[PDB]
């Protein structure tokens, strides 16, 4: 059938980018690697500013919508590649979008408001949340990181309770690159082997 | 009390801009003129490139979000000016954002989805819709405007059912600058007198 959309979510420095590259290289040549935010586009450009320069002041709602817009500008290419039989591994997506913004506790910006902009976007066939027991960019402070992990758990737990079986939480506490690799593969392989119709897609 | 938020909506070439400038000169010195989209900012610049150059390709969902983000990056200063007693004349706001986008008929982008990103925004104290019974920018085509007109009507008609009385539909057909001005004023003057508490606002 069509390729699979695999997502790996988690806190900055949990081994996310590494396991993504590892999974990507192991799925060649019919696999593409996608990173969010996608900083090479014009919208991704303002997102890069915001994250690397605090003089660039932008309200919480504005930057939030830019992050969702950034996914919407690329989504059509994703759907296309999947149809051409290629697999796609993503480093962050909708879940990071909601969590990092909701952890701020800004008036009006709760979990539900935060998701809305992303409603209609392609939903991953499988989402892996890597969890455990710098400072260059805006959200890089131990105190904030603790809050987003709290929100992440709140969000995912809600979705799983609601019946979403495509979400799997992997505890990578004190485990090596290859042990974590084996854990992830133990989960992804069986989904790569299931046949999915070209016409079947899930959306947020 | 606080200054009042006055909004004038409508189709391109309905006299909307000239009326806003007339009202502004009439409320000055204690008044500010604000136009959306505000193409002065970085996000506004992206909006501008999309509207002035059809070479610039961007998904409907992505541009829609940039339009909302453009409002969200200015709203704090709007609120601030009202608290200091200054009145604000606004040329286009969230109604244009929902109408011009839902008119496209793109799958998933209905009146509902289109409104979500603007939820939580300061609702204007008075909304005047200029109704009637160029070509160097995107959207500026006779066939599209017809769709936008019918979209505005369905939207505004909806808000009326819900109980919003701040929306007034002013028919400007075959009328001159001065006559329309008189109509606008007969609706604006009352509101400008009505006492509004320093901290009372309506939101979307
Ligand atoms: C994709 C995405 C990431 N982010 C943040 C997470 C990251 N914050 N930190 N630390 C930041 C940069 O991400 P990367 O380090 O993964 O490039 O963007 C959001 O706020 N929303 C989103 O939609
Ligand atoms: C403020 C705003 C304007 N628009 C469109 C309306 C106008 N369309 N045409 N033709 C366009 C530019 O309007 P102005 O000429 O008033 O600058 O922006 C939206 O699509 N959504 C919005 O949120």
């Amino acid at each position: 059938g069509r390729g699979k959309l695999i997502l790996i979510e988690g806190l900055d420095r949990t081994g996310k980018t590494t396991q993504c590259n590892i999974l990507y290289k192991k799925l060649q040549p019919n696999c593409k690697l996608l990173k969010f935010p996608e900083r090479s586009t014009r919208i991704g450009g303002l997102i890069n500013e915001y994250l690397t320069d605090d003089s660039f002041q932008l309200s919480d709602q504005a930057i939030h919508l830019l992050f969702s817009a950034n996914r919407w500008e690329i989504v059509d290419k994703i759907k296309k590649d999947l149809l051409e039989g290629k697999n796609i591994v993503m480093d962050r997506y909708v879940y990071s979008g909601v969590a990092y913004s909701a952890a701020k506790g800004t008036n009006g910006m709760d979990l539900d408001w935060c998701l809305q902009p992303d409603v209609g976007l392609l939903k991953p066939d499988l989402t892996l949340f890597l969890s455990t027991q710098f400072g260059d960019e805006r959200y890089e402070t131990v105190k904030f990181q603790e809050k987003v992990k709290q929100t992440f758990m709140k969000l995912l737990d809600k979705e799983i309770r609601k019946g979403d079986e495509s979400i799997t939480i992997v505890d990578v506490t004190n485990k090596g690159i290859q042990e974590v690799e084996a854990l992830i593969w133990q989960i992804v392989e069986p989904v790569l082997s299931t046949h999915i119709d070209h016409d079947k897609f899930s959306f947020f």
